[PDB]
């Protein structure tokens, strides 16, 4: 039977077969009562959803039905790990996934919610079907890299795209510069579902390409949003965040900086997350009453 990269029988486990063959692990919170809406949680680059345990506790506890699942190549989905032959594959499999959910549960409105990468799967996937999603709650969202590590890593891409060289890899990051909260790095640190090895070269460019295909989505993206974006950013360049607030033509956006907060805003300082928490609470509330 198959297995998780964890060796356990996906027939043991929530998951879904994409496009591709590839088993995806699932995770589902669902309220006692009706769900006033859904809403899928898309992790982040090395990291799965287990990472979201809290926040998707929280939206369902504003009875909303939050699910999710390990994007390909990720936590307890089938993959080799963090490669992806297309970025659009995420974009896809949350398609799937989103379109699957909604049969089950139709008539309800659809929220997304991404962090980093996440962020811009959530943002090519609204994009994608520009007016079916009620909302998009973006964390610190992909959409530019941090200019220092861009341009070494193009340098990087320039020798696998005219050479072959397929197991060349960046060095890896500093799991320090994600948050100032020691203990949420230690924790990131411990997590054996992690994978915080260097970004493989194929992998990165297909982060360049999802900023690319970004960029060319804000003049199409009208879905309302939330943006949260920590001043301190050296994953997700706050300049992004500027940016995808002055370029998208939703009707209904608002970015909330947080002054000297590192990437993982979700993760970050107490005083940071729990406004992050309380934010998010608010911005879902007045848009599912
Ligand atoms: O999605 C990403 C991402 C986004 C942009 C990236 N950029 C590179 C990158 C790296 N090395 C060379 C180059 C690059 C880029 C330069 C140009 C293209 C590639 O890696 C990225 C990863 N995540 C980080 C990520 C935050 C997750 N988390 C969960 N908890 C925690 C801790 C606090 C408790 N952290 C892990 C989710």
């Amino acid at each position: 039977p198959r297995r998780t990269p964890q060796s356990i029988p996906y027939q043991d486990l929530p998951h879904l077969v994409n496009a591709d063959g590839q088993y995806l692990f699932c995770r589902y919170w669902a309220p006692t009562g009706t769900p006033k809406a859904l809403i899928f949680v898309s992790h982040g680059a090395g990291e799965h959803s287990g990472r979201y345990e809290e926040l998707a506790r929280m939206l369902m506890g504003l009875d909303l039905l939050v699910f999710a699942h390990d994007h390909v190549g990720h936590g307890q989905s089938e993959g080799e790990r963090m490669v992806v032959s297309d970025f659009h594959v995420f974009v896809r499999d949350v398609l799937q996934h989103v379109d699957s959910m909604q049969k089950d549960y139709p008539g309800l409105p659809v929220f997304l919610l991404g962090h980093s990468m996440g962020g811009a799967i959530a943002i090519l996937t609204a994009a994608e079907r520009p007016g079916h999603f009620a909302g998009m709650v973006l964390i610190s969202p992909l959409v530019l890299a941090n200019p220092e590590s861009a341009t070494t890593f193009k340098v990087l891409a320039a020798k696998v795209l005219n050479s072959v060289l397929p197991n060349l890899s960046s060095g890896p990051i500093d799991s320090s510069v994600l948050s100032r909260n020691k203990t949420e790095v230690d924790i990131y640190n411990s997590d054996p579902l992690i994978c915080r090895a260097g970004l493989k070269v194929c992998f990165g460019i297909q982060l360049l390409n999802a900023v690319s295909r970004v960029e060319r989505a804000l003049p199409k993206l009208t879905v309302p949003f939330l943006l949260l974006q920590g001043s301190a950013d050296r994953l997700c360049d706050s300049k992004g965040a500027y940016l995808l607030m002055e370029l998208a033509k939703s009707q209904d956006k608002t970015l909330k900086i947080y002054e000297g907060a590192y990437h993982v805003l979700h993760k970050e300082l107490p005083e940071v997350t729990n406004s992050v928490f309380h934010e998010i609470n608010m911005w879902v509330s007045q848009r599912t009453a």
